[PDB]
């Protein structure tokens, strides 16, 4: 029988939206990857840089093995809000695949805009979900052309841009490789044609550098969390100490195994009336994973454990928890099991938890 | 276990395409709504107004409660065919959400056009399904700007239209909220950019009125019933007395419960050769519901009852009925059960019923 | 219970990428066709014409019965590669539906272009799958206007082209009938507006002929095999004798039954290191069938038999085979059964088989 075994745990901090999240999962069904096996490890870290100007330093490392090819991507960036709609970033990183690698540095800004703002909606809807909007990226990137492969790609690109009028359109076929293209529509997401503002070869300290300045916008009909939850997804103001997440998966023709461990702020939020809630589930991950969650029938063997800070209690949970031991609450079987099956297949049915002192 | 229990009943009138439809359904699986609970009641009524000019008066009321917010929409309209391709309407209604509400009045015409008409298809295909075409809307609407929220929205819009060249394009991200966007492609449906022909503030008897005149077209590759079955979906010529439908659902994290009761013309149609059929199932509802029907495994406990007028008998049914008692025919289990599972998940496999005297 | 019973067999030739493929399948679940019943037979044949210029002659016959309407399409074409990116074709055929039929002749070229070519990818990825690109069609077609239906359609079209500026856009709604439209996005595929280069009525030996010259391009994000595997899908260089495939299905409200039998080159390919593999599974068929494979729950009763040439053995298989008798290997149950369920529902998880002497 195909069985998914999972275990999730959330330990909340008092007052502080911080939480520790742990997850383990294993399913004996094949992944929908046309190249197997595929293993990946991810490590994310962020630390307060300069709280006066709202800067944080984020670092990410992705490492994987796909059909015997070793890949790696690292990125380090400094990010800050300038206004409520405009955020800026500056960073550098590296990509490496087998014997090949290249570096890059960049600076960019993103402006997030909602299509409407209405007090009539605001005062009448206590927990608004869909927020339609558009987000603008303005990027400057630099890559040292220090090997023949880079030179070839740079020259090929400069040739294409200057010869093909549809380049700004067709580039999207290249960018959203494989089923990434398909996922755009699934999430109510649109990518505009790009605008190329400048392409130059500079003379760097150590050699020629390919410099490019370009922009694009991305629209969302309300499920794109990047747009609808712009402020909430970057809780820089609550980052009083370093946060981190380590996650990884191993997969082949027999099954998938995953592990996650992290601690960061933003896990709980003020729900008003003196109540707090675990944050609303982001929609994108459920909709995108929904594209791969329907290929094998499975049974669910799942459990969730929520540990509240001392003296806090759950005022409302639906689905309902099965047991409680002081501050620890557990869910398993029954309606919780049906909800897990549901979300693993792509459903976004609400699972709400409100707690208070 | 997840079980869907449903009961459907159709009682046909003799000769007259009229029928009474009753449906009850309950499933213990969560709905895919990111806000729960969600309850809704709908009431539709239509009555012959002036049969000489083909006018009917339709009225609709929608009432719901979503996460504790009460919403309501009413609409009343007079509709008539002018030609076989052009239909006109004039009406008014109201929207209300919590402490907020606004009214509106409108007049509009819709022109439905098929991309081709061929006698070679017509004489060779007895029961044609896909009909590709395009439909044009021309709308004039008026809303009294009688509160600050309306004024804010009106001024914001007039500002956007005059400052953003992409407004006619991006408005579509706002219009098709959440997963409504996604459903467009799923049904082979396209919405053009809008055309804004006029935006004015008039001086009404009781205050300023925001007046707008705009158009859009919508294409369909053949599954869009609004286009392919343009004439059949508005049987004004068979409406010799008032028709109505009452329907509603209650839903939360535990399950969904639905009830429908109606009586209206258009349930049966001439199939030629002296035969009649229950109308072909519209495709849109199956394809759209198919987007939410695949998140939980279920067992089917379903029954269908068809009551023919006295002296009529079923000449062909596939799937086959299980039993017959005079004019009453029943379906349950076996192939019918597999067909129900199929359509609830998004399939459009044909279920045909032909009857005759 | 819904059960799918299938049997697949591959017999490989030694050295030669030739293989014989046999498949039988039956499932008692209804097809997603809004018109039933639907039966179809297909016959394909190809033979070396002139190996010096790389020409092959291909012939196809499609015959079906849909809801009692008999349809038939035949096509015969001569095809050759001119370069590695450009292929040319010349042919003729016929379409017939009930009492109607028409012929056609044509000549066209297709140019396939990849968006990038990189040695860094080539040397580091041993078995590349996604290849983004665009394909250009240039078509000249001729149809004798020998009946009133043809004349009507021709005149209607010439009228539309000259009156509607959006014809080159809207024609796509007509072309991708029903759910064919939807399938485009699902496979990461895009069709451009068409370009009409010429529309003329010529005076043929036997009467007026409608002549048209038009083009279109089609983009693919990497799953479109027509683009990413352009060379491999037309193994003209391995066609040393005639190849053929016969296939057909019967279907109605009770189930689907299918049979396939063929022999052709391209079934196995050099995998490097002295190893050979069965070719990578094309992605389109799995993704498109995935749109209809999820409407009924089923159990799998499936078996695969692979017969290698004398003296060859399997060096790697995942999922693993169950048994081996000399050169014959069999798969059934366990991980193979889960893989079948997976691909029948739309998954593309890799099933790899490497063999060698
Ligand atoms: C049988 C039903 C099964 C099931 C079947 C499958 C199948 C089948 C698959 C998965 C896959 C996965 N499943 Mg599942 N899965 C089940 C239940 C679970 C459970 C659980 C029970 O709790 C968990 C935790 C998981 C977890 C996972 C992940 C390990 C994995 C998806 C990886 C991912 O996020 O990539 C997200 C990837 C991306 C975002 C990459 C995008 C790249 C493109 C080009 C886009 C660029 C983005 C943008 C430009 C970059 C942003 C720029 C800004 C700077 C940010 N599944 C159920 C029970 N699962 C998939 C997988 O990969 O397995 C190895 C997969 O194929
Ligand atoms: C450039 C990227 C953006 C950004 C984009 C997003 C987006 C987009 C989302 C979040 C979400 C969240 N972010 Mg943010 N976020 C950024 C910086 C931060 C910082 C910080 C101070 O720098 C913090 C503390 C957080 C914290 C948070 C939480 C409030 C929330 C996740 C809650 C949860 O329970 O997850 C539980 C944690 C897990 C289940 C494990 C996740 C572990 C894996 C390793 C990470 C995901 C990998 C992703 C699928 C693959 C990346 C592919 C790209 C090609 C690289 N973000 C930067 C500025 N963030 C999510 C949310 O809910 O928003 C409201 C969300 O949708
Ligand atoms: C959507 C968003 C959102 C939302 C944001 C950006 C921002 C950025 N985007 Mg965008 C799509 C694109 C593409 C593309 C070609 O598809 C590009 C090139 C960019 C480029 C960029 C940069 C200009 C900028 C900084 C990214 C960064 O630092 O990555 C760092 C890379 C990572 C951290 C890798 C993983 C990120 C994932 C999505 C985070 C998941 C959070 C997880 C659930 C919880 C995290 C807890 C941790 C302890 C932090 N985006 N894009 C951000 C910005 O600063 O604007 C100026 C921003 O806020
Ligand atoms: C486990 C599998 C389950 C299942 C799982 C689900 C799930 C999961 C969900 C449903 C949902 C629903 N299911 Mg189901 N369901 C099952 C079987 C059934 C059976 C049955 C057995 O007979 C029935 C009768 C139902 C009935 C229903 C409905 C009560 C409900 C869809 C509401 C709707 O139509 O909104 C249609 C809504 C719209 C058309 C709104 C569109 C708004 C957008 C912005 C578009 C504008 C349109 C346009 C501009 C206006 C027109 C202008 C012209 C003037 C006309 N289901 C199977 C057995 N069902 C959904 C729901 O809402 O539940 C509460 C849902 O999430
Ligand atoms: C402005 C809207 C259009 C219109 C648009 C449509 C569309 C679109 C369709 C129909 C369909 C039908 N219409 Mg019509 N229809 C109109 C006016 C009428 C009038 C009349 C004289 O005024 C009559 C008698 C009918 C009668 C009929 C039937 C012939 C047929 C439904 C058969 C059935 O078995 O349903 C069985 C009944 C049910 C299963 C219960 C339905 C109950 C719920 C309350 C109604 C649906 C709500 C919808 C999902 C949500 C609306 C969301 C919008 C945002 C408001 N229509 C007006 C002019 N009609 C359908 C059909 O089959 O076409 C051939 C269809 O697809
Ligand atoms: C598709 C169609 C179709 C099809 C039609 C329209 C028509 C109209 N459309 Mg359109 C999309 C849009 C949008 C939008 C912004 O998305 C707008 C603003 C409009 C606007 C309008 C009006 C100009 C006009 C009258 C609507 C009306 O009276 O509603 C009244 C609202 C309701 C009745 C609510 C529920 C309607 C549902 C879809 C009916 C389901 C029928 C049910 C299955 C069986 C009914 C039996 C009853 C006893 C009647 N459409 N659109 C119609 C017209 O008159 O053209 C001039 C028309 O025929
Ligand atoms: C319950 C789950 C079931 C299941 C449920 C279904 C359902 C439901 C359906 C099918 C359908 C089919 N299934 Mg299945 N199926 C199952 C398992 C199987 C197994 C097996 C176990 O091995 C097999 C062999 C099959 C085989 C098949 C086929 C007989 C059939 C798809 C026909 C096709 O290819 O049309 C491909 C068709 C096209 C490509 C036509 C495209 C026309 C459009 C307009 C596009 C034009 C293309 C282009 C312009 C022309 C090219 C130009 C160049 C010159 C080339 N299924 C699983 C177990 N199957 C479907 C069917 O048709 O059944 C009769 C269907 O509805
Ligand atoms: C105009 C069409 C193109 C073409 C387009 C494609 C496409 C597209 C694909 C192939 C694929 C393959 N082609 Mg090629 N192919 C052409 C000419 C040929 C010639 C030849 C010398 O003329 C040969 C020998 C082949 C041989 C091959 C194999 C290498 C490979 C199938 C392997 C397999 O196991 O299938 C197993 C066989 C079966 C499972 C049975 C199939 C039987 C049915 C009758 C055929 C499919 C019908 C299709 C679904 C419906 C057609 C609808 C259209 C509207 C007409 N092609 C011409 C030039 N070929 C596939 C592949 O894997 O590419 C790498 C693939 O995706
Ligand atoms: C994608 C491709 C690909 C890929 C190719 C074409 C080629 C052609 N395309 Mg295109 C889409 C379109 C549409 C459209 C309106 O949608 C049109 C009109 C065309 C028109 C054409 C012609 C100019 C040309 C020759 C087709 C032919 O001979 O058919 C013959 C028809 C058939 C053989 C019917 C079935 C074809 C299926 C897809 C083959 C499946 C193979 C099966 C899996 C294994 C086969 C083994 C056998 C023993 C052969 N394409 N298109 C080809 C060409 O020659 O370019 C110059 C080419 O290589």
């Amino acid at each position: 029988v195909t069985t998914a075994h999972s275990d999730y745990e959330i330990v909340l901090e008092g007052g502080s939206s911080w939480g520790k999240v742990k997850a383990r999962a294993k399913v004996n069904a094949p992944p929908a990857s046309p190249l197997l096996p595929a293993d990946c490890d991810v490590k994310l870290n962020v630390k307060p840089l300069d709280p006066a100007k709202g800067f944080v330093r984020i670092s990410a490392v992705f490492e994987s093995i796909v059909d015997s090819t070793k890949n790696k991507l690292t990125i380090e960036a400094d990010i800050a809000n300038e206004t409520k709609e405009r955020r800026i970033s500056v960073g550098e990183g590296m990509v490496s695949v087998g014997d090949f690698s290249h570096t890059f540095s960049f600076e960019g800004s993103v402006v997030n805009l909602f299509y409407y703002r209405s007090d009539a909606v605001r005062r009448n809807v206590p927990n608004p979900i869909y927020m339609q909007g558009r987000q603008f990226h303005d990027i400057l990137m630099k890559v040292p052309l220090d090997n023949n492969d880079l030179i070839d790609t740079w020259e090929g690109t400069v040739k294409a841009i200057g010869s093909t009028g549809a380049f700004n359109d067709w580039i999207r076929d290249f960018w959203f490789i494989g089923p990434a293209f398909t996922a755009l529509n699934e999430g109510g997401q649109r990518i505009s044609r790009i605008e190329v503002n400048g392409l130059n070869t500079e003379s760097g300290p150590k050699g020629p550098v390919g410099v490019s300045r370009w922009r694009f916008s991305h629209g969302g009909s309300g499920m794109v969390d990047s747009i609808s939850r712009w402020a909430e997804l970057f809780p820089s103001d609550k980052l009083n100490r370093p946060a981190q997440v380590e996650a990884g998966f191993r997969s082949d023709s027999q099954g998938i195994e995953v592990k996650v461990d992290g601690e960061f702020p933003g896990v709980s939020v003020d729900a008003g009336g003196g109540l707090r809630r675990i944050l609303n589930h982001p929609l994108i991950p459920l909709v995108h994973h929904g594209m791969v969650g329907k290929f094998n029938n499975f049974n669910v063997d799942a459990q969730l454990k929520v540990v509240l800070p001392k003296g806090y209690k759950i005022r409302y949970a639906a689905p309902q928890y099965r047991s409680q031991n002081l501050e620890e609450y557990r869910w398993s079987g029954g309606a919780y099991a049906r909800w897990v099956e549901h979300v693993c297949k792509g459903g976004v049915g609400q699972f709400e938890i409100l707690y208070a002192q």
